[PDB]
């Protein structure tokens, strides 16, 4: 994953990974590297606790003033 241009990375409990770029594309690799489809409009939890849906490509996450 070419890091430097990657603005925002989601690492999910199950080991894979959202990157977010500068350019607002976005992709997913599983924890060996390997490239993922990235699962629109289902709920993702990352290792801190957070939930994610990507939708439109677009990241949702669970609002923390609730
Ligand atoms: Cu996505």
């Amino acid at each position: 994953v070419d890091m430097s241009n990657v603005v925002k990375t989601y690492d999910l409990q199950d080991g894979s990974k959202v990157h977010v770029f500068k350019d607002g594309k976005m992709g997913m690799e599983n924890k060996f590297g390997k490239s993922m489809n990235m699962p629109e409009g289902k709920v993702m939890e990352t290792r801190d606790g957070t939930k994610i849906i990507m939708k439109g490509n677009e990241i949702f996450r669970l609002d923390e003033a609730l």
